């Protein structure tokens, strides 16, 4: 009925605290663990509680990043704790909903998605992104079932840091990573030098995904998932599957137009970002503030904007200094007159 744990806070030093939570329930158990939902005794607020199997012999990675991050795009590490063969608990802020979920109303009752709500959600991705890459922390699951809503406030939370890894250059990685549909094509070639530029290529297949109604690349196999990507982008040349991995040393298709993928009704600048974003070699897709700085959120700027409901929009300019360190010229398209 009532559980009492002593738990750790994410934040701040070791120092801690008895927590009670009760109303505990299963909401998930997957390849990421097992999940329950929670509500804290002190305050009523709702917690989910994941649980995964952790041997003392390593720290956990999950764990150890979760700790550095402070974000409004990426959900909180409230306290952890270790219980019951052992196994970890990070307390984390509850959210509602999933883009998954979200984008499988619309699909299920074969009605689109509003471009604002493409905007908003895509928007915050980006945010998000450009926050972990700048510690050089690449997520490499990036996927709709790992964006979170609430869809009253339209705030979307990045989650699940299970496969998250920080990168650096020489330390070579593994090139099966992703959910096959958002993977990378330099992964797929095999790539073991890979850049954070796969959770761009990621972000533009769930943007594609959320103009289509439907995944862009809806790969048979980790073999097929690439004549997928063909059908769209055409053949990659030498000079970009050098660039993609260049140990991938040596079957022809023609480039499909990008307007004549989505439906007429797309707008024009959603479309530009796709191509911006799904580029095969890495080094010339977007980076996540460039992507949030694009004009395809031009409208997310606006003063007058507000959501469907009624309400304003989240907080989408509030930038630190570290988030904008990356191309701090970016804040004079980033941060509008009427936020300053
Ligand atoms: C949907 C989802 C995505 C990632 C994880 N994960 O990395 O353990 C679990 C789940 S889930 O247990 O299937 N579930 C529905 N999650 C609900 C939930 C609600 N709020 C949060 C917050 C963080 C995490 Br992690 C999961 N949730
Ligand atoms: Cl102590």
């Amino acid at each position: 009925k009532v559980t009492t744990v002593v738990a750790t806070p994410g934040q701040g030093p070791d120092r801690p605290q008895e927590v009670s939570y009760t109303d505990t329930k299963v909401i998930g158990n997957g390849s990421f663990g097992v999940v329950y939902q929670a509500k804290l005794c002190d305050s009523g607020e709702l917690v989910a509680i994941k649980k995964v199997l952790q041997d003392k012999r390593f720290k956990n990675r999950e764990l150890q990043i979760m700790r550095k991050l402070d974000h409004c795009n990426i959900v909180r590490l409230r306290y952890f704790f270790y219980s019951s063969e052992v196994y970890l608990n990070l307390v984390l802020d509850y959210v509602p909903e999933t883009v998954y979920r979200v984008a499988r109303h619309y699909s299920r009752a074969k009605q689109t998605l509003p471009v604002i709500y493409v905007k908003l959600y895509m928007y915050q991705l980006f945010r998000s992104l450009a926050y972990i890459h700048s510690f050089g922390i690449c997520h490499r699951d990036i996927k709709p079932q790992n964006l979170l809503l609430d869809p009253d406030t339209a705030v979307l939370k990045l989650c699940d840091f299970g496969s998250a890894k920080q990168l650096v250059r020489g330390e070579p990685n593994v090139s099966y990573i992703c959910s096959r549909y958002y993977r990378a094509p330099e992964l797929i070639f095999g790539a073991t030098d890979y850049t954070s530029s796969i959770d761009v290529w990621s972000a533009g297949c769930v943007l594609a995904e959320l103009l289509l109604g439907q995944p862009i690349f809806p790969g048979d196999s980790g073999v097929d998932q690439l004549v997928e990507i063909i059908k769209v982008l055409g053949t990659p040349t030498r000079e970009q599957i050098r660039e993609m991995n260049p140990n991938y040393t040596e079957p022809q298709i023609k480039a499909h137009p990008w307007t004549k993928v989505f439906r007429p009704r797309t707008p024009p600048e959603a479309i530009a970002l796709c191509s911006r974003l799904l580029e095969y070699t890495p080094t010339a897709r977007l980076t996540p503030l460039e992507a949030c700085a694009h004009s395809f959120f031009d409208e997310l700027r606006d003063p007058n904007v507000k959501l469907p409901n009624g309400r304003d929009t989240p907080a989408l300019f509030n930038f630190t200094t570290q988030e904008l360190s990356s191309n701090p010229p970016l804040a004079t398209i980033l941060i509008p007159p009427h936020a300053r």
